[PDB]
DNA sequence: GTATTACACACCATGTAATAC
DNA sequence: GTATTACATGGTGTGTAATAC
């Protein structure tokens, strides 16, 4: 059904702090268009965004980027067929 | 700590097994141009390839994809100017 | 003050096909 | 048998600016 994207987690941290999407965008050096797209799931949490987010929300850049990597794998593992691929010895 | 391209590890695994580029390409479902580009470091190890690579080389898609995430971040650690952001 | 989104643009991974050993 | 690369192309992340509250 409807799945959860890593933008929802950025949003809950901003709501808990009373920081709007427009100040958060200006803070990380990005226009508010991208933050709205990010938080809604329209676009992906790129590695460069995981670097600014890490400097604003206080975790490792790998942490925020991992959320997008797992999101991509959860989507693609249902789509890519691996029956024809041979495991080597 | 040294961050090589993910293709260098894939290249050494294929060399140790006798598998060529075209053979490995045919196994996972991509053209030999893709495997060449991947091994030379010209292109990135996408999440799609990480699933195909783990089916042939036998680790996890998270493993192969995390090698590329560490490469991409390390290249961007030195370029993104983070001295203007305030921590909450 | 706040958020959403079409548009133009730029970046990039991949198949095709020609190249070379 | 092997590997490499220019080209066309589809995909997509982002700023600009419009729209709306
Ligand atoms: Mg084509």
């Amino acid at each position: 059904f409807k799945v959860s994207h890593p933008g929802e987690m950025i949003a809950r941290d901003l709501e808990d702090m009373g920081v709007s999407g427009r100040r958060f965008a200006h803070n990380i050096g990005v226009t508010p268009a991208t933050v709205s797209r990010l938080l809604a799931g329209k676009t992906a949490l790129t590695p460069s965004l995981s670097i600014r987010i890490a400097a604003a929300l206080g975790s490792t850049p790998e942490f925020w980027l991992r959320l997008q990597s797992n999101y991509d794998l959860r989507q693609l593992e249902n789509q890519i067929d691996t029956s024809g691929i041979v495991l080597y010895g």
